[PDB]
């Protein structure tokens, strides 16, 4: 589409050579700054070489500006169950004289338990004593050694993805297109490197917007059913039992199994209960829908309306009413990149065909320009009031661009030049005025609002008071005279009617 | 729905095994406890509770006193029974709006 906010920060900053025989370049390095733009615009970065007449540009596309948070840590919390078993034996020797562990023996496995498995998981090797008598199983009124082992299992295999975060910094999406032809997308952060791709390190800056009631919130998501919910989650390994933050593990594939070497649990997560050689285990782990302040996918806590935006690397968003933030300018840094230049530009000449759009407003005024040349794309339009750059194709085609004007009757003479050749163009048409749209029920904001032009807010005597009757060349005086005569006639008629009414009301009472 | 409670802050479900007698009274916590209320010498399990020997029984300190005048070394009792602490209810309990039955 169209483009605006040119920079031209590091023009003529190359140290190339003949260029592989005919014309080539090596690298261009510098630093520039891109101001804030409305959602659905393009910021072009036009380079200039001392030898070549013109060069290509670098367009920056922004679609949505959502309120997301950073990624402090990532883990998976699987669901667990209650599994336990025991065994009843007799002393029958000197191994169980008084107690089972003499001083510190915790290995309560006599090469018989099922703990030596890959699906067993985490547990605690506990033990207790027994009783004596014919009903207790032995022939000695003395405590008998009775071992017990408990663990946790996961038959279903439901996997959860929790990511604690407490920053909630503004962010947006960027659809960057390299001058070579490659088009990729990435999500920049407010101060975090965005995985620089071939030198370009364009980052986004915010305004540090405060939150109303966002203190302990996370972005726990489900994988199988793709269900999202907002609930306060735990912190890193050093945690407390009582809320979310139960037995975790290393990775996602290691979450189906609760085995050791990757799974982390502090203490007191499964209880043991036994009366007479039973060793029954009760469940104490709370599910995700058990803590307080458990929200759902649609959340309207405070002024923010947290929706579920389909996007990679993040599924949490939200957009309040029109905010009109202060600034959202970017910062672009270069490290290394190549760009080929033709420097074989020939005669090119275009003209204006149509013109339409709003007044000085958000969408602006779109103007269609038709060109014809042999070169692929060598053009740079420059005029007063606004500057717009775009790309063309080989042959004769039609293109639509948008410019910013500050006058209803657009009748000027702009200069158009493609590559090295220059010409003159003219624009003539009628424009209209559109204000900021109003809010309607049933509609919710999706990403954000950038800015609305509400500066003048005053009627202009030039545009107004004209289209009611017309406009010739020197008939304005006659029109004013006719307006005055009609006004005087209507005044006399109204006065006569009022006098007749007063005369009728006074007499004949 | 996470229903709140009126006066249920420190309550337990201590039960008796022989006579099957139930009562509601504030009990202690895990091994790290304080002497003065319920929470006397415990052990591992019920079948191991008949004996007060080591390897399962846990006591912190100061649960039995010693007194001697002339080669006597007499011992006095300080352990309190279950019916000695305050707020000791019975099977029928009507504390607040809740009527705790069995
Ligand atoms: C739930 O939110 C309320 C209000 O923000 C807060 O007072 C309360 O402590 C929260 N609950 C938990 C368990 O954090
Ligand atoms: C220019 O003429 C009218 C004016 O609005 C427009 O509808 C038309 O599509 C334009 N011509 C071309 C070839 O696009
Ligand atoms: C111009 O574009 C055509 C098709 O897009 C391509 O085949 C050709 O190589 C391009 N020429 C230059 C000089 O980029
Ligand atoms: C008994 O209950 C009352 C009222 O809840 C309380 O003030 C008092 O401290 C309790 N006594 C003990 C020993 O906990």
């Amino acid at each position: 589409e169209s483009c605006d906010e040119m920079v031209h920060a590091d023009s003529k900053l190359v140290s190339c050579r003949q260029g592989s025989g005919n014309m080539k370049e090596c690298v261009t390095t510098g630093r520039a700054l891109l101001p804030a733009v409305n959602p659905g615009q393009e910021a072009c970065l036009h380079f200039t070489a001392p030898g070549s007449p013109d060069s290509k540009c670098l367009k920056i596309k922004v679609k949505r500006i959502n309120l997301k948070c950073k990624k402090s840590s990532s883990y998976f919390v699987p669901d667990a169950r209650s599994r336990c078993t025991s065994v009843r034996r007799c002393r029958w020797a000197g191994d169980c004289q008084s107690g089972c562990p003499p001083h510190s023996t915790s290995n309560s496995f006599s090469d018989d338990w099922a703990g030596k498995m890959d699906r067993a998981g985490l547990g605690f090797s506990g033990c207790s004593d027994g009783c004596g008598g014919a009903a207790c199983g032995c022939f000695n009124a003395a405590p008998s050694c009775i071992f017990w082992r408990k663990w946790v299992e996961n038959p279903h295999g439901i996997i959860w993805k929790v990511s604690p975060c407490a920053a909630w910094v503004p962010s947006a999406v960027i659809e960057l297109t390299m001058p070579s032809g490659e088009v990729r997308t990435f999500h920049p952060m407010s101060g975090i490197p965005t995985q620089v791709f071939k030198g370009v390190s364009v980052t986004y800056l915010g305004s540090d917007m405060e939150v109303s009631g966002l203190t302990d919130l996370c972005e726990i998501e489900e994988l199988k059913s793709k269900k999202l919910a907002l609930a306060p989650c735990n912190q890193a390994g050093m945690g407390v039992v009582g809320k979310v933050g139960e037995i975790q593990c290393s990775s996602e594939e290691s979450a189906r199994t609760i085995k050791k070497d990757g799974c982390i649990w502090n203490a007191d997560l499964v209880g043991i209960e036994l009366r007479v050689d039973d060793a029954v285990c009760y469940s104490k782990i709370t599910s995700v829908e058990a803590v307080a302040n458990y929200s759902a996918i649609p959340t309207t806590i405070g002024g923010l309306r947290f929706e579920r935006s389909h996007d990679s690397l993040g599924k949490i968003s939200g957009s309040p009413l029109d905010i009109t933030a202060i600034r959202g300018s970017f910062s672009v840094n270069y490290r290394g990149l190549r760009l080929s230049l033709s420097e074989i530009t020939a005669t090119c000449t275009g003209e204006v065909t149509n013109v339409s759009g709003c007044y000085s407003c958000m969408t602006g005024a779109k103007v269609s320009i038709k060109l014809h040349s042999s070169k692929n794309s060598t053009a740079h339009v420059r005029c007063k009031g606004d500057e717009t750059a775009f790309s063309v194709l080989e042959g004769v085609h039609s293109y639509t661009v948008s410019l910013s004007f500050d006058h209803a009757v657009v009748d000027e003479q702009c200069q158009l030049n493609c590559g090295g050749h220059e010409s003159q163009v003219t624009l003539k048409g009628n424009l209209i005025f559109l204000d900021v749209p109003k809010f309607v029920d049933g509609s919710y904001m999706q990403t954000y609002h950038s800015s609305v032009p509400t500066g003048a807010n005053i009627p202009s005597p030039t545009d107004w008071l004209n289209a009611l009757f017309g406009n010739g060349l020197s008939r304005w005086i006659l029109g004013v005279i006719g307006v005055l005569l009609g006004g005087l006639a209507l005044f006399f008629l109204i006065m006569s009617l009022f006098k007749l009414g007063t005369k009728q009301v006074f007499r004949s009472r």
